[PDB]
């Protein structure tokens, strides 16, 4: 029941510890506070009445700005984006390239123009400072724990940039554990707009907070001392547009060459499979097969823990954007396996994250810009960062099938 | 009757006055002159039987034109670009995207073919060359003024690009006014391709010349004293192709930001409006309501002056792109509101100009990469100049509407 | 019969001898091999029963490979690149920006990681291995050219980056030979997708390597004395995707504009043409004119030459991908010119090259940074390496079609 969960917790706590540079470093009031906000944030907004209410608030206010800037794309393709093309081409009418990508582009202008008036920087400032005053951690690491719920891990860091270059090595880790355990608002209404639950990408944004900065502190304990703009607001819009231009470009490329290359290594996969009577071997199986075990953990299913580790799996090998393209068929009537509404919310906290190692040399592109000298130690603690991250989004999962 | 349209360009040259640096410096033989030019032009090409032989002489070759470098884009989409598409998509057929955007890579690369050979160069140094000796203008700006007929606020200066470092605060004033009071060949064609009659775009073009200088040295008077490739054409049109390549891609993404913030501010306006008693409100009424005297000052009929103030405050508090993607509707004949042929020529000649704020930091970049030392009065004189840029397409609109 | 054949290679050979820095230090064994390689690899792969099959076997792996590569961009512009397209817009219904455009994104990804894995390096090594202890050419020169094969221009000399500097006036000529002579992995499969046969453009690609080396020697033979990583798998692919986007990006941009450049000549050329009453002068029939010649030297049928020399001249006066765009529909059923197989087979062959001016800019940047005090070797040496370029697909489509 309850004890698959709980027991789950434990595991990946228990993973992290092992895995600390100092286990006697390990302050108990940060991790102790960090593991609690974070469990009491899913009891919050997915078991309490009132709760539950906010979060459908915060989502259809969500899911309301994204039907507002569809009427940009709108705009450029017209009726390669209306109901005309489900007459024409069914389900194949749904163009991922104009409904999905053009998104990526208003938020990050819209984001950015909310930097501007100073809306993010206000909450941001709540948030980050109510999770210093609890949990005990400095001021610049909570600022960018608090900044990564809205924004992505090389834009989090700039609220804090002038401190990153002097910041310890706990500091900077927890930093790149911020960016690593959470997504960004852009790729958020992405993922909402093809089919994912908009109620478990906000949860699981805000729990990516406490999340991050709980393993960040378990596996890296602080041992050392912490210490301590567009001319107008159309300018600051049309720099996000470029900014979300360039990402959408971006994905839409890595998209092309992940997926293409996947259905390459499955058509070897396959050739290789068949030297020893498995010809229908494919990365789907490989992975399903490998992370079952991770799956059953955090409670999913026995008889779908295969399936849901193909999807975890996917988004750790390679990104989260490309497991969301492959688990958004599930969420439709016309999906292969009809699963459980747990196993779909678990499935959706544990693939909510930029844990993956790609992001690594994301990281030493954007945060190492901000610290030059500092690049050797961001290579150094990538891994155990990725790890961290991926804890942080695997214990939210479980979180979130526990009070479900 | 015509008195109105009198007043209006004593109006205008009025709040040029009244914003001058130093009326008591303003050259009567310069902003005599250039007022003298650009009311003559105006005259000549629309009311004169001859000069409007010669302006649809020059509109058919520009529209001849357009159709030629339809071929490159009808060979990349084909069939998303054909007849076929209003047969299933109905109006929504016409995809934006690959209909007006590819004319941006195409023109740039013809712009760029045609300074290559010298044909541009030509051109520009007739036209600069009878402004200088006509107004006592400086042989710098009026070239530049020249060549912001064809080519945009960025590539205009780089036909005189080592005097620019040097030139008199008065000089740069109306550098930065050339670019403001015109368009660019590029985006020129692409309003055409979306509905506005090549006649006014050509014609306000070539208007912005002496209607950039004149207001520029209304405002700031010249008190100091002035002075005075690639390998073939084929890398010619390849590096045109690719200037025009980043432009589209970029009023791409602004067209999908701006259009969906002014989808998100129309959807606040409505609950903000609606706590005084109008719901209904929205980014158009507060536009129209705002630019309604200054639009029925131009020539604007009373009982049209709001449609038209809303299309005129967009370009400005945005840019004219954004305003001619909501006035291209209005001419056609499913248009919400029936307008004039004078209302529709006021329109579309207010509206041809890169008069905006946000066209300041583009000439921070642009013109200010050719004199980095001179970025400081170029943020500094950008408000003024954006203001002259305006007035000038103002001008252009009343004398416009006066011959029609 | 075959007498016009083995007159045709004599004279490309005399060509470049006549063009020879130096007649008199024509490397015999260097030459002589280079060519006898470049023949017995036409009579191997085209011929002989054994080699064909192993050509086709090659060809049928990349072609599943494209196939494979193919599933990226169908998740992308969905029903817009599947069967109901060319059931609405027939003909049309092929979008050559989502058919062949993306395909670039896949194989510049695919090769970024067979570079990773050291695949690459491994074929190189071998390849260029044998080609300098048969022709006795050098160490880095052989690689480059060996490298050539399978990619573009500027990507093959990074495998001898620490060598370039410091090499000869030949071994420089050579290895920018070997990349106007051949193409890339990346854009062979786009030609492929539009219509050319694979097995044309992976032989072509083949013979190009001792091809040009051949006309290197001929025209620039050695007067001196010569000398002698992404953090994982995941992020070559990453890289390798961008590549290929901006690549993607510029082929299309260029397309549009070249396209409508030509268009735009085509409608001058028939007004110009009238007046010596010629009103149905275009490019392709001055191009045709003057290339069936050299189409007629390298073995196609006198009563085809006009036609065949149409796309050849294309190609050098611009590009071969401007030329395959136009040259594609001759290889379907609804073709305007009923070609025979050996001239489908010869034009395939002349095309198959990056030889053209532009390329020579493109030279400039690429190799060029790898060796800045070079640039000015690389500008000198730009005109001379077209021509050996040119005569190396030319030979590869003489030895074609004597075998065809
Ligand atoms: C489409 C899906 C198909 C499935 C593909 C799965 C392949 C798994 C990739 C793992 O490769 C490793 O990743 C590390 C992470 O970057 C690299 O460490 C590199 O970076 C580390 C830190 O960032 C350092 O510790 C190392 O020294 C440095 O080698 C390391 O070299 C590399 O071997
Ligand atoms: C989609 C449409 C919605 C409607 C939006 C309308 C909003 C109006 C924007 C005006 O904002 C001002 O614009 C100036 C122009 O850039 C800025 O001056 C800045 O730049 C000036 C000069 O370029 C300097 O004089 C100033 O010091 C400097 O603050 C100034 O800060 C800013 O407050
Ligand atoms: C769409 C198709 C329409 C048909 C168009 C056909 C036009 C033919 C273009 C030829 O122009 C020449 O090309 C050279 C090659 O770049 C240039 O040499 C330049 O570069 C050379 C070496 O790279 C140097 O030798 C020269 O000094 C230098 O002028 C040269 O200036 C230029 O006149
Ligand atoms: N705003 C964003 C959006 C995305 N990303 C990177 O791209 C991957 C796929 O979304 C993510 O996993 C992440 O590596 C990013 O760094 N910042
Ligand atoms: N050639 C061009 C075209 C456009 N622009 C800038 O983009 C805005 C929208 O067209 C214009 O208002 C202007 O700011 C430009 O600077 N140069
Ligand atoms: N990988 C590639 C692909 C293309 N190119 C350049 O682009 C032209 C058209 O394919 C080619 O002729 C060549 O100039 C390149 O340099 N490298
Ligand atoms: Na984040
Ligand atoms: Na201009
Ligand atoms: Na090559």
């Amino acid at each position: 029941s309850l004890f698959m969960s709980c027991c789950g917790m434990a595991v990946l706590l228990g993973i992290a510890v092992l895995l600390s540079s100092n286990r006697k470093a390990i302050n108990l009031r940060t991790v102790g506070g960090a593991f609690a906000i974070q469990f009491s944030l899913g009891a919050f907004i997915l078991y309490v009445p009132w709760g539950q209410e906010l979060l459908r608030g915060f989502s259809d206010a969500v899911s309301n700005v994204i039907n507002y800037g569809n009427d940009g794309t709108s705009f450029l393709f017209g009726g390669l984006v209306s109901g005309k093309m489900f007459e024409v081409f069914g389900g194949g009418g749904f163009i991922f390239a104009f409904r999905v990508l053009p998104t990526l582009i208003f938020f990050s202008a819209l984001i950015s123009v909310l930097y501007y008036l100073g809306v993010m920087q206000w909450v941001i400032r709540i948030l980050g400072g109510g999770l210093q005053k609890a949990l005990g951690t400095s001021r610049a690491e909570s600022m960018s724990a608090a900044a990564n719920i809205f924004v992505g891990q090389t834009e989090a860091p700039l609220v804090v940039r002038p401190f990153v270059p002097k910041m310890t090595q706990s500091e900077l880790f927890a930093v790149m554990c911020g960016g690593l355990a959470s997504i960004a608002g852009g790729v958020l209404a992405g993922y909402a707009s093809m089919g994912v639950k908009i109620e478990y990408l906000v949860a699981a944004s805000f729990m990516a907070a406490p999340g991050g900065l709980l393993f960040a502190k378990l596996m890296m304990p602080e041992t050392e001392k912490p210490q301590d703009k567009p001319a107008n607001v159309i300018d600051a819009a049309a720099g996000g547009a470029s900014a979300g231009l360039q990402l959408a470009l971006n994905v839409g490329a890595m998209l092309i060459a992940f997926i293409g290359l996947i259905a390459l290594i499955n058509g070897m996969l396959g050739g290789i499979g068949g030297w020893f009577g498995m010809p229908e071997l494919k990365l789907e199986m490989l992975l399903g097969w490998l992370f079952a075990p991770l799956a059953f953990l955090i409670g999913v299913p026995w008889n779908e823990a295969t399936v849901a580790g193909e999807f975890i799996g996917l988004k750790t090998v390679a990104n989260e954007f490309v497991a969301y393209s492959q688990f958004a068929p599930y969420l439709t009537e016309a999906a292969p396996v009809v699963l459980s509404e747990k196993t779909k919310a678990i499935i959706s906290f544990a693939l909510c994250g930029f844990a993956n190692l790609s992001s690594i040399a994301i990281l030493l592109g954007g945060l190492g810009s901000l610290a030059p000298k500092r690049r050797g130690d961001i290579a150094r603690m990538g891994v155990k960062a990725v790890i961290a991250g991926t804890l942080s989004n695997l214990m939210a999962a479980t979180i979130a099938g526990f009070f479900l």
